[PDB]
């Protein structure tokens, strides 16, 4: 049920240089990443903390911890990736659990390959990073997964999503938040996101 | 008179690891980017923006771009450096001004030594990214060469602040707008700020 | 044939600082990315130029570009990551094809379960990049699966090296180039390399 | 006496994309620090190393560190901390001793306008980095500055050098090692190398 366009300035317009078909795989990468960490900071607004205690150069003091084991960053292979730079930057000690997969272009299905969770998943929070979210297939599949491990309490980081990528999500977990940078109009024939930014998996990668 | 002090759990949290003793020059430096990144995305939230159509991935789009002049970030030199890493990834484009200048440990007041702004501040909007507000007596002196070069808009980032400081910043440049990490509870009798967190200067480049 | 063993005293700190079981993931994973830097240096060092004339600060000027076609950097899925932003900051437009296969002390032959290689993969160099060579199962298996594809130009990073990889490697594919930080004694009853440094994979992601 | 012009093909590479007048700031600043950290590989090759006895991930573990008291890097201020991300990067624990001084661009002569050393600095190699060597003065003047805190054993990294400064450093102070990315052909009129690379303190900091 919660979803959250992310509507400030910097991500606006970070946003908006990744849409010239003109740029580079480099800087497109880079983009990526910036956004990334915004996103995370907007996300991870209600993390709890706790007061505990320290030696200043001043003697003993009060300070404030994230509390609780540390958080798990989920991305989705190849995609994901590009945006782990900048969510790391925020969250550097978060466990890094891999989750591969692949859309089949032909049914627009997902293809799980590959999963390494960090253990004792149920006491962490997740924070799935992908760049899009199209039909929403592999946000779907991998929530899922975390499910069957024993995860609860998950967080869903995207560059741009689909209205029907969002409507899956919410019928499938609304459980779950969703923390964007834009909402974009739909899908075209073939699965793509539009205005959207093309494959952002190739793009990244500088494959074809 | 507009004070924030960004009470952000990840902000508290890397906060509170500045406060270790024990904290080396490396991380402790990282940590004050860290810091100044988050910083500035709470204050560059106001910033207004322009509708544009470049070129899509797909054919023609329009997006969003920051509007005006680049702005210009002004570290305060040697610790201001500290926070830079951080404060430009935010905003990459920004130009850099930098004013150099040290505290009298006797006199407790600022002795400028250099300084180089952009050019047409006029029309600029002026970061002022400096470690710590103890007396005040620096920030405000700074604020002083900047509104003087005919600069309308500033805002302060700070990682600690003393009330002390604040009610001088405040009854000096009350169109002034501080963002700090947190407010502590005064100044000792040599004036430095506690808890504070020591000499940022000296522990940024780990000088004695 | 060709093997490198870099002693740059850099490369032998940043190493042994990665050996203390104390350490943790956040320094572990940057440090494997700095040595990954400094170990690109040296096997980029034969690299071909040529020149080109471009418009400098102040008229015309004759430089000197990396010929050819974009080197390709395939990093073996999971760990290999740990290393790809140490490598892509001296090659930053190289393209990632990346390679994962499970791999246990009971994979003996290693199979991938996904790939995704650049195209016209035989026009290209390619750095193939995995923190540890044990067996050298999981490496040569990615170089059969690359020499397929077309690639007939291949050299190997590696953090640590045991002789008996670097054995079977050099009994496999003599044709290729081995780079590697420190080549330790062996591996033990349970394939670890000794010293070698625990479970390089799970160190880096924070998993276990 | 010792100068070394970096002839590695990724230096060139870098310093070539720098020579474009289009380039960005942001740009820009970044393959300073790239072509700097390399320049910093190049010129601590030849630091000296002990061995040391830890605790590692499977029991204890000899390993190599580098010897003697903590480096300290000396950027002349402004242009100096453009370089100054890559250098930290290889010797990160490394004591930044700041020097200001611009050229009086009538007289072109050093104006020394701040220092803050470190102590015992007459114990530690000197490393002063500052982007170009056109006439000298600058370089010339601040090793002044170390002798005089006797300071013994200094190294000066620079992206372009002028024979003219490269001339003038050695009649002042030969027992000193010079890095470089370029040996340029000569000063121009108003003392700016050539090819060179524009007003690099402008471009680095987006002013003018």
């Amino acid at each position: 049920k919660k979803i959250v366009e992310v509507k400030h300035p910097l991500v606006k317009h970070k946003l908006g240089l990744m849409r010239e078909q003109d740029i580079s795989t480099k800087r497109f990468r880079e983009l990526a990443s910036e956004v990334g960490s915004l996103l995370t900071y907007e996300a991870t607004a209600d993390l709890e903390t706790e007061k505990v205690t320290i030696e200043g150069w001043n003697g003993p003091v009060e300070i404030d911890q994230i509390k609780g084991k540390k958080i798990t960053v989920v991305p989705i292979l190849r995609a994901g990736l590009g945006m782990m730079d900048g969510v790391l930057e925020n969250v550097p000690s978060a466990r890094i659990s891999v989750v591969g997969m692949y859309r089949n272009e032909e049914t627009l299905e997902p293809v799980p390959y590959f999963q390494k969770l960090v253990s004792n998943i149920d006491e962490r929070m997740a924070l799935i990073v992908d760049p899009m979210l199209a039909t929403g297939g592999s946000v779907i599949a991998t929530i899922d997964l975390l499910k069957k491990a024993g995860c609860s309490s998950i967080k869903v980081l995207v560059l741009v999503a689909a209205p029907e990528g969002i409507a899956a999500l919410e019928k499938a977990h609304p459980d779950v938040e969703l923390y964007t940078a834009s909402i974009d109009q739909g899908l075209n024939e073939h699965g793509y996101i539009i205005p959207g930014l093309g494959d952002a998996g190739d793009k990244i990668f500088g494959t074809k």
